[PDB]
């Protein structure tokens, strides 16, 4: 009956749905019911979409941020093809018109009823864009390859759609009773408790009295906080810290209001988390491992049945140079003038608001409702934990509904990490991400994997697991599509684990050939084959080419899997790298910013030929990396293999000879250009992000000439082989070196004008717990490298010195 789906979901998300049931939590069950109908209604909307509107859902256009061109078009039934000549100028419609003209004038006698599919890929060319704005065409024009498209009728598209369906009174001081506990340590135990409105204290913390090490201690000590109960904001969370003293032990937080605005009472057991001193950013749900978690019971006094006031009761109630408390007063001040004439300074007004005073809040929340929507940029800042308030969040999400699916896609990683700053399961952000994920399958694809990859993490396991379940209710088909991806990753791990065992007992060629025998098994063939790339859902992974597969002799023995597509031709020759043992989250992040840099640069006419390859964690220290084909490490090139076309008299020539071998005579001129531009781009990206530990074996170069970085283990601060290529070999070519210096400088200014975009995004990534990005000013390096507390003309003066430092 309907049980297969629930089992499929359980397997997919990696946790039984019976486990959600076993909680007997009304919040959990109200989420699973509210979001289910939400996701089900979204699925109903989908099946009504026009066949073009449905293409947008399943196959979102992948675009770029006079010139003739060779196309190859074939139809569905017959494998017969036609080769036209169109311009990069032309729309897809004019091409489809040509497709019909040649078809009719050979079969013997309407473009609007068709869509061009990219052969052997989950991509479609449509809309009123010139062909060169499509990234498949732009790719073909960069490799000299010929686009191979396919005329698909609207009738068979509709067949796909159908195939893929289914009280201000309480003035007393706030108090709690610290009863007993159960711990482990050598001394004296003590309980520090603090009230927080996010990253700020509502009042000063209070500690318990010292109670000794052995036990199972007890206090029964009533803790009174310097704040009244009618002044606790809606997002008041009480944060307990426990440590030994003559040594940290455990911490735990919780909201002083339940998920229905009711004031918390009376007794609650707090299963604490290990520590490292208070941690308000931490989760407000207990350590799931009750079997071994240090516990802390407390008592919240009754005070009557008190809810938090509804919104309709909150109804009640020079500067400029600032853009100190006397200053803070001079930005609390004319509250109304900010809204009236400085709407985009809301964030600075929201943190001068006295959140420990219900009136200063109600007056702030009054302005917020009449507040005009802000740009996407300002909204990304309001999402941070330093704006924890209930209504500030909704205002931020309200100002992100104008996000384009390509904008949302660029930021989706950060929006997902913010989910950890939440206090309740049902939020505006979750409802927003699910809504967008269900309207764009590409968003939904990466929403799923970003959540699935962290299901091994106890603190987010419940939330992320529930979000995915909800999403699955909204797409029965993608779940099955994602199941196939999971099943492939499952065998990739088993294969990798075997390769780890085998290479310890024997050598590479024996393990490689026995690796191949493992892959040749039916269960492995019918699992690694015919799936959408988790790295890129539009990229299809059809036939696994076992003979071409292998592994690296690193310590983690990462796998090298190649594919081929009996349709896509050369576009179907693609590979993926399976890695198990390392954390690939920071690598994905760096590649997300380099991609952004590439977009920002491209959105001003600067194409530095960057290679932002795919990187996706899929599980615990498990992820995938897109193979950049036709490339090689500088190490292997400068190694200077004997009697090979890079045979050089000097080490300085090993690279330029390698290019000359791959780029004959006149084709070289463009290879030097690809190199110079890609070099400049990654020099800047390296500098801005502070990517360290660079050397000949983590820098790679494409046969096109494009150089690109790999292996991003450390960032944010934690040679005349390029100059020789850039200068064409000539010892003195200032004109060709100054143009490189030119590329770098302009590439740096463009990022500075968008420095706040990178800033806010990294501030949201603090929620990831990346070792290299966790301190509340690890982001300092980024502000320095970008010189953001400063203007352009002289930032390109400071940028100069370091360029001259790196030059010598
Ligand atoms: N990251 C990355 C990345 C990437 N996206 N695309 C390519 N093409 N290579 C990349 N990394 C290279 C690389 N990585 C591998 C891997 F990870 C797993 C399995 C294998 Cl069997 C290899 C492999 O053979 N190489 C390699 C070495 C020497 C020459 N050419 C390739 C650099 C590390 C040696």
């Amino acid at each position: 009956v309907k049980k297969l789906i629930n089992s499929q979901i359980s397997l997919l998300i990696g946790k039984g749905l019976h486990e959600f049931d076993s909680l007997r939590d009304p919040e959990v069950n109200d989420f699973r019911t509210k979001m289910r109908q939400f996701c089900e209604e979204a699925a109903a909307h989908r099946q009504q979409l026009g066949w073009v509107e449905w293409l947008q859902y399943s196959f979102p256009l992948q675009l770029e941020p006079n010139r003739a061109l060779l196309v190859n078009v074939k139809f569905e039934g017959s494998e017969e093809s036609f080769t036209f000549q169109v311009s990069t100028k032309d729309m897809p419609l004019a091409l489809m018109a040509c497709a019909l003209r040649k078809k009719a004038t050979v079969f013997r006698q309407q473009p609007e009823e068709y869509a061009l599919q990219v052969n052997g890929r989950h991509e479609y060319l449509y809309g009123n864009y010139p062909l060169c704005h499509f990234q498949y065409i732009c790719s073909c024009l960069h490799s000299g390859l010929t686009p191979h498209l396919t005329m698909v009728h609207s009738s068979s598209i509709l067949a796909m759609r159908d195939e893929q369906s289914n009280l201000w009174s309480l003035e007393q001081p706030f108090s709690i009773e610290l009863i007993e506990g159960r711990k482990v340590n050598a001394m004296k135990l003590v309980v520090q408790a603090g009230l927080f409105h996010g990253n700020e204290m509502l009042c000063k913390t209070v500690s318990s009295s010292e109670v000794n090490v052995c036990s199972e201690p007890v206090w029964k000590q009533r803790l009174e906080f310097d704040i009244s109960v009618c002044d606790l904001p809606r997002m008041a969370r009480l944060c307990f810290a426990l440590y030994a003293v003559v040594c940290p032990i455990a911490w735990a937080n919780l909201m002083l209001f339940d998920y229905k605005d009711q004031l918390k009472t009376g007794e609650r057991c707090l299963y604490m988390w290990p520590s490292v001193l208070l941690n308000p950013a931490g989760t407000v749900r207990g350590n799931p491992n009750t079997e071994s978690a240090a516990a802390l019971v407390i008592y919240l006094p009754e005070v009557a049945p008190v809810y938090f006031p509804a919104l309709e009761k909150i109804l009640e109630l020079l500067r400029e140079i600032l853009e100190y408390e006397h200053e803070k007063d001079l930005v609390w001040k004319m509250r109304h003038e900010v809204q009236e004439h400085f709407p985009e300074a809301l964030a600075r007004l929201l943190l001068v608001t006295k959140w420990n005073k219900h009136e200063d809040v109600a007056q702030m929340l009054y302005l917020l409702c009449s507040w005009p929507e802000l740009p996407v940029l300002s909204a990304l800042e309001l999402l941070d934990f330093s704006f924890p308030d209930c209504y500030v969040g909704s205002f931020a999400i309200k100002s992100l509904r104008k996000l384009t699916d390509d904008e949302l896609f660029q930021y989706l990683l950060q929006l997902v990490q913010v989910l950890k700053y939440e206090s309740y399961l049902d939020c505006e952000l979750t409802k927003f991400l699910l809504g967008r994920a269900l309207a764009n399958r590409k968003i939904g694809h990466f929403l799923f994997w970003h959540l699935r990859s962290e299901m091994h993490v106890p603190s987010v396991a419940l939330r992320f697991g529930l979000i995915m379940e909800a999403y699955c209710r909204g797409s029965t088909h993608h779940m099955k599509v994602l199941m196939k991806q999971g099943e492939a990753l499952s065998k990739l791990k088993a294969l990798n684990d075997f390769v780890k065992v085998s290479s310890q007992k024997t050598t590479k060629p024996q393990t490689k050939e026995m690796m191949h025998m493992c892959m040749r098994q039916e269960t492995y063939m019918e699992a690694l084959s015919h799936l959408q790339s988790p790295l890129d859902p539009s990229t299809l992974l059809e036939e696994v080419c076992v003979e071409q597969c292998t592994f690296m002799d690193s310590k983690m023995k990462p796998l090298w899997i190649m594919y081929s597509s009996e349709e896509a031709g050369s576009a179907g020759n693609v590979g993926i790298i399976f890695k198990n043992g390392d954390d690939l989250r920071q690598d994905m992040l760096t590649l997300q910013m380099i991609q952004l840099m590439d977009v920002l640069w491209k959105q001003e006419g600067l194409d530095l030929r960057m290679t932002p390859y795919g990187c996706l964690p899929t599980g615990d220290r498990t992820g995938l990396i897109e193979v950049v084909l036709h490339s090689d490490t500088i190490a292997n090139i400068q190694l200077n293999k004997s009697n090979m076309a890079a045979t050089a008299a000097f080490n300085k020539d090993a690279l330029l000879n390698w290019l000359k071998s791959k780029n004959p005579g006149e084709a070289l001129d463009r290879a030097i250009e690809e190199f110079t531009l890609s070099c400049a781009g990654y020099c800047v990206a390296t500098y801005v992000l502070g990517i360290g530990d660079r050397h000949s074996d983590n820098i790679m170069i494409r046969e096109s000439g494009q150089l690109f970085h790999i292996d991003f283990g450390h960032f944010l601060g934690n040679t005349y082989d390029f100059v020789h290529v850039i200068q064409q070999g000539k010892t003195n070519n200032s004109e060709k070196f100054e143009r490189f210096r030119g590329y770098c400088e302009r590439a740096y200014t463009i990022l500075r004008r968008h420095g706040l975009l990178f800033l806010h995004l990294f501030a949201l990534m603090r929620a990831a717990g990346l070792p290299e990005l966790s301190c509340s000013k690890d982001i300092q390096y980024l502000k320095d490298s970008l010189a953001l507390g400063k203007t352009e003309e002289e930032a390109l003066k400071h940028f100069r010195v370091k360029f001259n430092e790196a030059l010598r």
